[PDB]
């Protein structure tokens, strides 16, 4: 194996395939990247046995086919630490990989490519394409509502659901829920799968924000995303994800509209004097007015009064202010609509201007 | 006690005094700020029993004298979360402190001011003033060479030495040393004190890069710095500091000059394949050339060759790369000079264009 590649053609591929690579490999060789030269292309692979990231780099300079594996972090750091414009010449030399550029030289240890885990081929059952912006919107709208449990917990991940012409994400921890649906202009079979937290992070991380659209393939137990010259594959989480349709409040007839930024600032101040563990605040809704109160075991008290648009019946309701703040911070919009029923029912929150995301928060 | 002040006249003082407090107060009241109204002034004080931070704010609006203490972070967080231009109206009501602005209202718990630890008055023995930029330079030049939690408690601080018309800092951990001297235009008595790590951090933090000069007063067991209407006081470390004049190479015959960034990047690359515990690299110096090599126990090897300015006998010498890189990162200059004697002697490193900072690193 031999190749020479200009540094800035190697750097982004290395960064995308390296990470993670999350500190605790279950086999030593998983701390290495797999390098493969074949048919004019250098392929770079990183994996933790569950997810896999593969980058392909076209080789325009002289090269020789073959494969090896080298420590990912060290190889990345050597390439990154070389100056702008550096040509990076690599050759396999026995049990070492030699890296040369200018008058810099590095001999890295290798482990055989034949020993690197090769994840089984699988068959896609659903495929679609979408703009990167749409995927980014879907994830950012819901990601914060996933449970923070052990890795295999069924709610520690994001439901991805295809239905008609839309892709939908759902995330929940059993107390609050986020759901976002976006049309993608292709009619799709009914299907839903759970992508683990770590998979969700990589789907986001692979979005550069450019011309390149995203191509997604979903199988029985895996999902695959292609963008430009990169392919990411993740295992799915086994589990029965809850039905968001059953958690939306049936008749959230009482509608309050407020400026998102003023509402957020008011909740943020009140939160300071809320119970540090339970984070409870009380909302008092009345005609064109919202009153937010908080108190804590030290008998400290906060009160905020805001003008809002509201003309239904008065009511009082308790919420976890962190959950409410998470929603307002995810919305990043001018006005918010809070859709209320009564003191013992959940609230549904939406950008006043768009129903494409909804958030459900249970009262305390 | 009552006062009303604009948010923008309260925020900086609160940040100055409360910023240093951090989590884990050693006694509950040390989590509180002391507020005192007297003679048309609000004073705000935070302490950990050894250092103390006091800011004075002039009260132009109606006020009433008195004192209380309130949780520092909560009061600061409330003041910061209020909008720009908020009038902040404060009133003591029993064992609670009332804070009101617009339609935001808060009630904080108090602890009596009479119970707030008052640090003893002490007498100034050496006084001088200097620009903030100068103090910043002196600390940044040397801070990284301070020991970290060494049993030789005296090495965990920074020496401040007055000699002639210069203020000097020195820091060393027993393996490397940094010294910086700057003229300040006053005839100073010859004197030196050790400021503890936490005191150095606050000295740096209180700098704002405005026109306000820094006024320093040194006592037998304390130091005070005034900038504008802010006063920081720290205990000194009672111990005997090394004499930097004994550590500087007496006769470093071999001078090597090099681009700082080039040298730094070469060392940084070679460091990747240095022993992870001992971080040894070797330098081979010859006519206008420096070769750097690193190897580790897995038989990985790096080599870097640089064009540098050097005429003199050829020599080899080993260094901890981290110590060399710390210096090169501290210098922030175009060219560096390394002053060498032989393989068993320390090296002195300086900016090639200024002798105001010097660094000594022992060979391996
Ligand atoms: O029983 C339920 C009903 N439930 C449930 C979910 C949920 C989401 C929202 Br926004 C409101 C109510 C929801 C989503 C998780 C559902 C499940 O059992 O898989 C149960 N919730 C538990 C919370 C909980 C259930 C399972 C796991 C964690 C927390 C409770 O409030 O006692
Ligand atoms: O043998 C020594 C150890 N030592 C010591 C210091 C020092 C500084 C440098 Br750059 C190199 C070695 C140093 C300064 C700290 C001295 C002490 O232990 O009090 C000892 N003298
Ligand atoms: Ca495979
Ligand atoms: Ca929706
Ligand atoms: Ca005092
Ligand atoms: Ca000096
Ligand atoms: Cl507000």
């Amino acid at each position: 194996m031999k190749f020479t590649v200009e540094r800035e053609h190697l750097l982004k591929p290395l960064q995308q395939v390296s990470g993670p690579l999350g500190g605790r490999p279950t086999l030593p060789i998983l701390g290495n990247l797999l390098l493969q030269v074949a048919d004019g292309t250098l392929s770079l692979t990183g994996t933790d046995l569950e997810m896999e990231m593969v980058a392909r780099v076209a080789l325009v300079q002289p090269h020789e086919p073959g494969a090896t594996t080298v420590p990912a972090r060290k190889f990345f750091d050597i390439c990154r630490g070389l100056p702008e414009g550096a040509e990076i010449a690599v050759q396999l030399e026995g049990e070492r990989m030699l890296v040369r550029s200018g008058r810099s030289r590095f001999s890295l240890s290798t482990l055989p490519a034949a020993d690197f885990p090769n994840l089984d081929d699988w068959q896609s059952e659903v495929e679609f394409t979408l703009p990167q912006a749409t995927m980014k919107r879907l994830i950012e709208a819901t990601q914060f509502s996933m449970a923070h449990q052990d890795v295999r917990y069924y709610l520690n991940g994001m439901l991805f659901e295809t239905e008609g012409e839309e892709l939908r994400t759902v995330a929940t921890d059993g107390h609050r829920l986020a759901v976002c649906s976006m049309p993608i202009g292709q009619s799709l079979p009914s299907h839903s799968v759970i992508v683990p937290r770590k998979g969700v992070i990589e789907l986001m991380r692979m979005l550069d924000g450019g011309d390149n659209p995203l191509r997604v393939q979903i199988g029985s137990n895996n999902i695959r995303a292609h963008v430009g010259d990169f392919i990411f594959t993740s295992k799915l989480v086994d589990g029965r994800f809850p039905d968001y349709r059953r958690v939306l409040p049936k008749n959230p007839d009482k509608h309050l509209e407020a400026g998102c930024d003023l509402l957020k600032q008011a909740f943020a101040r009140a939160a300071i004097l809320s119970n540090e563990k339970f984070r409870g605040v009380r909302l008092y809704v009345s005609e064109n007015q919202l009153k937010i109160t908080a108190n804590n075991p030290e008998q400290e008290e906060a009160e905020e009064i805001l003008d809002v648009t509201y003309s239904g019946a008065e009511m009082e309701i308790g919420f976890n202010v962190s959950y409410v703040l998470d929603v307002l911070n995810a919305l990043k919009c001018e006005n918010v609509r809070m859709m209320l029923t009564d003191s013992v029912s959940s609230v549904q929150i939406e950008d006043a201007a768009s129903q494409s995301a909804a958030y459900v928060v249970m009262p305390m």
